This record gives C-alpha cells, sequence and structure tokens, in this order.
C-alpha cells in the first residue's frame, strides 16, 4: 500500500494505426503539442512533494549513464537479489507515472521495496555518481531520506501534521487556505494557478504571498494585480514566476505548433494560453479554453494547464497536466459505414419496428486515441473546461480515451484471472479487436436505437396509438410515459444501469452479424475468435463486477457494472452449457473460480438467450412500465449465495484476487526534418523508465538542473 507490487500489471498505449494516418502537417502539430505537455507535466513534480523533484533529477541521470540492463549487472555485483532489484525498477516507474512520488491515485507516498543501505550501494557506485560524484552524493543526501520516510505527516497529501503538500508552505493551515480563497475571491483572481507561502516574522505575524504560474517575473491584466494587499489585518502580495524555465518551453513548443494548426480557433486557442502562462492570467486561459471548445471535433484534440484541483488539500488550485489524444481515421471510416448500414441493421434488432426511432440519429459520442498524458496520470475519459461560466454559455467537451480504456482490464497473460488456461492466448490476441467492435456497436446503434412512446400535455401521442401492438400483449399500447416524465426521471434508480444493459447487449447480439465484422475487417476464422473474445471478456467482466456491489446495503454502486453482472445472469439463465461459473480451487490451494464459455453455443444458445432479453428490455423501456421493468432488472441484479454459482462467495473471491491498478507506458514521437516518427516501449517497469528517457533528448540534463534548481529556491519552506 505504501509501496507498489513487484508484479504490478503494465500496459503500453495503442496509438499506432491513428498515428500513421496522420498528415504530414498533423503529425507536426502533435508533435509540438506533445513536447509542451511532457515539457509542462515536469511541473507536476514541484506541486508534489519538497523530494520529487530530486529524485526525478537523481534518477533521470542514474538511467542515462546506465540503461535498466546495465544498471542490472552493477544491482547484482552490489548484492541486490532479483527481487530487490525489480523493486528499484517498480519505484522508478512509479515516480516516472505519476510525476512524483505520491499515487495519483488515492495522494498517498509509496517508497522504494528494498533496503535503503542497499539503494545506497547501487546509486553511490554508478557510472553516474562516477561521472559527477559530488553531485549525485549531494542529489542522494537530499532526497534519500524522504525517498524512504513513511513519518506519520508524510504518508499522504496535506496540511500540518496530516500530510505534505507544495501547493502551500509547510506552516499554513487550512485557516490559511480560506483567507487566501477570501482574498482571491475580493480580488476576482482564481487560484487555479497559484500557491501560497506563508511568512511568519519573529512575533508570530503571518504574511502571505499569492504566487502565480508564469514565464514573466515580477520586474498587461495581470500587471496591475503584482502588488501589496490588506486583508482583514493581514499582508498579502501576489507575485508571479513560478516554474518560469519550466513554463519558458511549454511556451516554445505551443508557438512553434502554431504553424501547423488546423483552424483559427486552433490558432487562437494556443495564442491565448501562450499569453496565460507567459503573464501568468487564468482570464487568457479561459479565453483560450472559449476558443477551444467552439472548435469542434478536431483531427488532433488537447488541452494544456492547471485544470483539476483535487491534489490541492483546499480544492482550488490546479495540478498541471497537457494531452495530446487523436482521431483514429479508420475507425471514422468503419463509424461511417456502420451509420450508412444502420436502417438495415436496426432491423436486426429483437424489437418490432414500430418501436424504432423514426429516423437514426448518430449519437454524440467521441473516442479519441491519446498520445500524450502528461502529469500525474491518465484518465479514460474528460469532461472539460472546469471553468463553470464557460461551461454554461459555451459547453464542454466530453470524449473518450478510447485506448486507455482498452487497457482498462488485463492485458498480459499472467494476469487473466478467472480463465481457462486455454482460452488465455486467444483472449490476449483478439482482445483489441474485439473492444473496438463492442464499443462501436454499444454506442452507435445500442444508445442509437429505440423509441419512447409519450403522451404530451394535449393528450397526443409521438406514436401510432391506434395500429402500433405490443408484442407481449397482442393489444395496443396502453401504458405510455406521462406528464413530461423522463426515462431518467421515471426509472430514477436503475436508468443508467439498465440502459448500459440494454446498449451493451445490442453490442453482443450484433457483433455476431458477418456484415458487422466485415466494416471491421473481420470474416472467417478471424471473425469467430473476435465473436468469442468479446463474449468471453463480457461473462469475465460480469463476474469481476462484483466488487461493486455491496452486500451490506444490497446496493450496485456502479452502473456499469451492474450491467455487466445482468449480462452473465442472463447467459446463465439460458442454461444449455453456454456459460457456467465454478468456484474452484485455485493452483495456490485459495479459492479461484472459473468463467467457461462455449464457442459452439454462442449462436446457437447465446442469441435467442439475447433476442428475449433484448425484446423485453425495449418493450418496457418504450412503454414506460416501471414495475415490470423493476421486476426484470433487479431480478437479474440481485446477488445471494445460490448453488452452483455462489456469488456472494465469489465476490470475496474477486476482491482476493484484484491487483493494483497497472501503469500505462506512453510512447514518443521524434523529428527527422519534417518527418515525425512513433517510438514504442515494452510494457515492463523498464519500458517505462526508457520511455522517459528518451523523452527529453534535446534538454534532459537542462529540465533536470532546472527542477532541482527551483526546488533548492524554496527548500526552505518545508
Ligand atoms: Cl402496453
Ligand atoms: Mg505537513
Ligand atoms: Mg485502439
Ligand atoms: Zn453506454
Amino acid at each position: 500500500q505504501y509501496i507498489l507490487p513487484n508484479d504490478i500489471g503494465v500496459s503500453s498505449l495503442d496509438c499506432r494505426e491513428a498515428f500513421r494516418l496522420l498528415s504530414p502537417t498533423e503529425r507536426l502539430y502533435a508533435y509540438h503539442l506533445s513536447r509542451a505537455a511532457w515539457y509542462g507535466g515536469l511541473a507536476v513534480l514541484l506541486q508534489t512533494s519538497p523530494e520529487a523533484p530530486y529524485i526525478y533529477a537523481l534518477l533521470s541521470r542514474l538511467f542515462r549513464a546506465q540503461d535498466p540492463d546495465q544498471l542490472h549487472q552493477h544491482a547484482l555485483a552490489e548484492g541486490l537479489t532479483e527481487e530487490e532489484y525489480q523493486a528499484f525498477l517498480v519505484y522508478a516507474a512509479g515516480v516516472y507515472s505519476n510525476m512524483g512520488n505520491y499515487k495519483s491515485f488515492g495522494d498517498t507516498k509509496f517508497v522504494p521495496n528494498l533496503p535503503k543501505e542497499k539503494l545506497e550501494r547501487v546509486i553511490l557506485g554508478s557510472e553516474a555518481a562516477q561521472q559527477h560524484p559530488e553531485e549525485v552524493r549531494g542529489l542522494w543526501q537530499t532526497c534519500g531520506e524522504l525517498m524512504f520516510s513513511l513519518e506519520p505527516r508524510l504518508r499522504h497529501l496535506g496540511l500540518g501534521k496530516e500530510g505534505i503538500t507544495t501547493y502551500f508552505s509547510g506552516n499554513c493551515t487550512m485557516e490559511d487556505a480560506k483567507l487566501a480563497q477570501d482574498f482571491l475571491d475580493s480580488q476576482n483572481l482564481s487560484a487555479y494557478n497559484t500557491r501560497l507561502f506563508k511568512e511568519v516574522d519573529g512575533e508570530g505575524k503571518p504574511y502571505y504571498e499569492v504566487r502565480l504560474a508564469s514565464v514573466l517575473g515580477s520586474e498587461s491584466e495581470v500587471t496591475s494585480k503584482l502588488k501589496s494587499y490588506e486583508f482583514r489585518g493581514s499582508p498579502f502580495q501576489v507575485t508571479r514566476g513560478d516554474y518560469a524555465p519550466i513554463l519558458q518551453k511549454v511556451v516554445e513548443q505551443l508557438e512553434k505548433a502554431k504553424a501547423y494548426a488546423a483552424n483559427s480557433h486552433q490558432g487562437q486557442m494556443l495564442a491565448q494560453y501562450i499569453e496565460s502562462f507567459t503573464q501568468g492570467s487564468i482570464e487568457a486561459h479561459k479565453r483560450g479554453s472559449r476558443f477551444w471548445i467552439q472548435d469542434k471535433g478536431p483531427i488532433v484534440e488537447s488541452y494544456i494547464g492547471f485544470i483539476e484541483s483535487y491534489r490541492d488539500p483546499f480544492g482550488s488550485r490546479g495540478e498541471f497536466e497537457g494531452f495530446v489524444a487523436v482521431v483514429n481515421k479508420a475507425m471514422s471510416a468503419k463509424f461511417e459505414r456502420l451509420v450508412a448500414s444502420a436502417e438495415q441493421l436496426l432491423k436486426e434488432l429483437p424489437w418490432p419496428p414500430t418501436f424504432e426511432k423514426d429516423k437514426f440519429l448518430t449519437p454524440d459520442f467521441t473516442s479519441l486515441d491519446v498520445l500524450t498524458f502528461a502529469g500525474s496520470g491518465i484518465p479514460a475519459g474528460i469532461n472539460i473546461p472546469n471553468y463553470d461560466d464557460l461551461r454554461q454559455t459555451e459547453g464542454f467537451k466530453n470524449v473518450s480515451l478510447g485506448n486507455v480504456l482498452a487497457v482498462a482490464y488485463a492485458t498480459q497473460r499472467e494476469k487473466l484471472t478467472f480463465l481457462e488456461e486455454d482460452d488465455k492466448d486467444l483472449y490476449i490476441l483478439w482482445k483489441g479487436p474485439s473492444f473496438d467492435v463492442q464499443v462501436g456497436l454499444h454506442e452507435l446503434l445500442g444508445h442509437g436505437s429505440g423509441k419512447l412512446f409519450v403522451q404530451d400535455e394535449k393528450g397526443a401521442f409521438n406514436f401510432d396509438q391506434e395500429t402500433v401492438i405490443n408484442p407481449e400483449t397482442g393489444e395496443q399500447i396502453q401504458s405510455w410515459y406521462r406528464s413530461g416524465e423522463t426515462w431518467d426521471s421515471k426509472f430514477s434508480t436503475i436508468a443508467s444501469s439498465y440502459e448500459e444493459c440494454r446498449a451493451e447487449s445490442v453490442g453482443l447480439y450484433l457483433c455476431l452479424h458477418p456484415q458487422v465484422l466485415e466494416i471491421f475487417g473481420f470474416e472467417g476464422a478471424d471473425a469467430e475468435d473476435v465473436i468469442y473474445v468479446n463474449w468471453l471478456n463480457m461473462v469475465r467482466a460480469g463476474l469481476l463486477a462484483l466488487e461493486f456491489y455491496t452486500p451490506e446495503a444490497f446496493n450496485w454502486r456502479q452502473a456499469h457494472m451492474q450491467a455487466r453482472f445482468v449480462i452473465l445472469r442472463v447467459l446463465l439463465e439460458a442454461g444449455e452449457g453456454l456459460v457456467t461459473i465454478t468456484p474452484t480451487t485455485g493452483s495456490d490451494g485459495r479459492p479461484d473460480a472459473r468463467v467457461r464459455l462455449d464457442r459452439s453455443k454462442i449462436r446457437s444458445v447465446g442469441k435467442p438467450a439475447l433476442e428475449r432479453f433484448l425484446r423485453r428490455l425495449q418493450v418496457l423501456k418504450s412503454t414506460g412500465d416501471v414495475a415490470g421493468g423493476r421486476a426484470l432488472y433487479e431480478g437479474y441484479a440481485t446477488v445471494t449465495d445460490a448453488p452452483p454459482e455462489c456469488f456472494l462467495t465469489l465476490r470475496d473471491t474477486v476482491l482476493l484476487r484484484k491487483e493494483s491498478r497497472k501503469l500505462i507506458v506512453q510512447p514518443n514521437t521524434r523529428l527527422e526534418g519534417s518527418d515525425v516518427q512513433l517510438l514504442e516501449y515494452e510494457a515492463s517497469a523498464a519500458g517505462l523508465i526508457r520511455s522517459f528517457s528518451e523523452r527529453f533528448p534535446e534538454d534532459g540534463p537542462e529540465l533536470e538542473e532546472i527542477l532541482t534548481q527551483l526546488a533548492t529556491a524554496d527548500a526552505r519552506f518545508w
């Protein structure tokens, strides 16, 4: 928990196809924006812990002088076991992936899982230490103890004795934080790009400094605010120049990116971000963010700045982040073909044509492949900007990061819990393709299908009530939505889960259709394997979903998980040997389970089960039959310890065999003349390290010197 396990999962982001299909101009745009993002992500070290910048500098020197493979021999010569050496690599990979020594998931410190005395032998005997003996000794003295310290006040991000933070000086309390917020509010000044430093005089009187992040120092709209203030008896000073040499690098790259931008919204947003990072102006960043919202469906999508305020103990200061995510043009093309045949494909669905929408509208779904996501962590989706005023007047972007979602489940053979040995190789090979098919169907044909029957305030219907027949009754429709009731309002508790279930089930049902598979590029045995793995993944995910059921509250904590479990329950109810979940004894003697899906019964048993289930789901949804809908859905979503599945017992097994969150390796891009190439790394701790070793080829040592200088300037505050 305060360590990352030696066997931590690792996945590499796949942006290969998408990047290949970028034009030369879009490649150069993505190249410079990626450089901007990776440069800026370095500031996150300063925004994490006093020691983080030095740890980064030290690890970076170490791995530059010796590859993880060259250091390996050195480590063994110093008497580290293979496991101790792996513990170091995992630790370094963790620092790099979090931009600091605190997990971005949980905000808890992590330390190396090996004796400090052994690590010291490796560091001080390294080639880096041979090249710069005083500097490496100095870095180790500076960060060695803190690298390992689990003093209670350092275990978590926070204030005082409860935690550590570099958003504020070490002497700050929540009272200080609130006072600063009141001051900033009074001056209409955003906290997002700020830190708070408190000096205390001989009499214990506090003096406050609000420091803005900017290239420019304290030697536009910002200029007038850089001065002294008195606020409720407290002196306040507003200054700027935080992270200046890092932001200078960011700005250089944003300026270069402008040459390759796709439209004037992109050109203007980048000019505004440059002003923001140069002057320290959130007002400028908001203007840029407005332009960004106006830039609809760009091929190369990006955002950059002090965006999220989760890690500030007070919750108002942003952590730096930057991303570049791209439209996969091949996937766009496939989706367009799916949409072009939507009329025909919809007719295959198990409800009557009268229960279908009068005309097909492509749902508002956007998926992009991440090329770069810099900072402390990579989310599987984005929903931004966070500026409430802008969200209301202009809107926001809500986008899936498809290649990050694609590695949500296990991507390594040895991590495939609950699968039979003979399914493991297939699963690893066909997982990616099956995901692409499932997503496209789910989002487009799943959420894009089905009509609600509505009676309005005048008594008028949106369907032909004289002639539409409920296939379950053989009679005219007698149940419908009234009083402006909606799906969400009528089916309060289950609306979201039931709809995801219906959409996921459309995915499984339509992935059987040879025309769908042909669009996605699959025929023959390969198409059969894509089908099988899609279904296998779904049933395994329904077992795994039990983590998100709370037995004591008889309550499901996550809509999507509940939906997956329901699908499992539908396929189990079908019987005939299609799917079984059996509690077993693991190879280690502890409780385990086996998911067995008979591929030969998917069409003959699975298809008709989903036919019946989907027909029921839609009829009950269309007619707004909440009592019927609740009975059906809550029935399947019920978790009991009944044999032979013993799902409550299995939930414990699921939690037992649960492993920590995986690390994600990201690619690099390299410029040669006007050509940009993609560099990829192995999915391992060594691979992730190498990805960072190669990330700053022009100026890595300059950046490390910048980081340690900035850290040293502020060291007295902690
Ligand atoms: Cl009815
Ligand atoms: Mg503290
Ligand atoms: Mg992909
Ligand atoms: Zn959905």
